Formats: C-alpha cells, structure tokens, sequence
C-alpha cells in the first residue's frame, strides 16, 4: 500500500524547513510542487536539501495565478521559467505539474509537457483548522495509490508540519509506505507519460 505525500506553495526557508524536519524525523520521502517566483539564491540551499534527502521536486507554476485561461505563450513562459530555476539550484527537471487552484483547460493540457497531478486535499489552507483536523482529513481519505495534496507554505497559523506527527505514524501502522511521485508511478508499473492529458488524483487513474 503506497501513498505520495506532496506539498504546494514553497519554498520558504522557514516554513518549508518545518516540513523537511518532520520528514527527517520519520525518514519519509515526499514531493514538493514549487512556485518559480520563490526559487532563488536565498532558497537554493533548501531546494537542494529536498534533492539531497531523497525528495522530488515538481512544478507549481511561476506564480499563484490560475492558468486555465492563459494563452499558450503565458503558460509556456510560466512553466519554462520555473523549470529553469529548479534546474539551476536542484540539478533536476520536474516530471510533474500541479495546476494552480487545480484549474485546468484543454489549452493548459496542450501546452504543458508534464504529468498533471491533483490529489486528496485536507483543508490545510484554512488557518482555523488544527493539526488534528488536517491529519484526520488525510488519514480517513487515503487509499492505496492516493496522492495527498498538502501545503508546506500558507499564511499562519499553519500546523501542517504538526499534522504529519499524526499522519505519518498512523499510515505506517496501517501498512502504508510513503513514496515520491516518480516512485509511486514506477512501483505501480504506470509509465510517467505526459502525453496522457488527464489529472491524476491517485495511481493508477
Ligand atoms: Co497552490
């Protein structure tokens, strides 16, 4: 039984390191869907720390704008510029894309050559919700193959790192193992094929 823990909306040197510290504590791998505007010399080391620690990096666009109604040139620029900064500091190229706001269109699918991922959400962008509530949303929603969509970066209070102290032990005790997105596809025997123009919330579709 496999799940993929994924985190949007960083990197942030302070908030992302809180998530990375919990993943180090439990020796778990995850995937970070990063925003190009945030990837720069100040955040180079923490982006590299993801790679160094066995995590994967995917693309969450240059910024925080929905992309469904953008033009092909706007889409291409946003994805390419984000890939270029990830390559500079991480030395890797994304295979996966998470659309801002999970909003898609045929034009967006047509102009992004990455595998689109969504996933099970946990209301963890709502500061009034507690660590325990965020954990309960995840634990009760997963199944074998689920992609879990959390945020490493949001306005505070943001007790997502604290939710991991419940999510990770609970799911392990139920027989789950945590994997990156690439590992999830590979271990399930699903080609990571960007010509598939569907959004994956789990693997297999
Ligand atoms: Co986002």
């Amino acid at each position: 039984k496999l799940v993929a823990l994924t985190f949007d909306d960083g990197p942030d040197n302070v908030l992302t390191a809180r998530v990375l510290d919990k993943l180090d504590k439990y020796n778990v791998k995850a995937t970070f869907m990063v925003v190009g505007q945030r990837v720069n010399d100040s955040t180079a080391a923490i982006i590299r720390r993801m790679v160094n620690s066995g995590h994967e990096i995917g693309n969450h666009s240059w910024s925080y704008s929905g992309m469904a109604n953008m033009s092909p040139d706007q889409i291409r620029k946003s994805i390419a510029d984000t890939n270029a900064v990830i390559q500079k500091y991480a030395g890797t190229t994304p295979k996966f894309f998470r659309p801002p706001n999970l909003e898609t269109s045929p034009t967006l699918f047509n102009n992004v050559d990455l595998v689109f991922v969504g996933g099970l959400t946990a209301n963890d962008w709502i500061p009034s919700t507690t660590a325990e509530q965020r954990a309960a949303a995840v634990i009760n929603g997963v199944r074998d193959g689920t992609i879990i969509l959390l945020h490493d970066v949001q306005p505070e209070p943001h007790p997502t790192p604290e939710a991991l102290d419940i999510i990770i032990p609970t799911l392990k005790s139920r027989g789950y193992e945590f994997v990156t997105l690439t590992e999830l596809f590979t271990l399930k025997g699903v080609p990571i094929d960007p010509s598939v123009k569907r959004m994956y919330n789990s693997v297999p579709l």
